[PDB]
């Protein structure tokens, strides 16, 4: 099963990656490094539980999962060429992928 679990772990790195966006609109990348391994803690500890047994509550949700990892790892590598304008862009589409993401994983679509 690990729908729980994966709720549980998604929850604490959904409400990581909504601080991630306070401190994005402060601008503090002291901060924002902090909670980018953070979260990528939280990605690897909510993505294991996938990986470990292949399951999951659709396959839609699986390819958006992980497409808004990707998406994540694009986000940190505009923040290391310093590319600003992606940032924005990038920031709109993984909040977008993570809202639709849940909508789906808490029901079956």
């Amino acid at each position: 099963s690990e729908f729980e679990k994966l709720r549980q772990t998604g929850d604490e790195l959904v409400q990581a990656f909504q601080r991630l966006r306070e401190i994005f609109d402060k601008g503090d990348d002291d901060s924002l490094e902090q909670v980018l391994e953070e979260i990528e803690e939280l990605i690897q500890k909510h993505r294991q539980l996938f990986d470990n047994r292949q399951e999951a509550a659709d396959t839609e949700a699986a390819k958006q999962g992980d497409q808004w990892v990707q998406l994540f790892q694009r986000f940190r590598e505009a923040i290391d060429k310093g590319d600003k304008d992606s940032l924005e862009q990038l920031l709109e589409e993984l909040e977008q992928a993570l809202q639709k993401i849940r909508e789906l994983a808490e029901k079956k679509n």
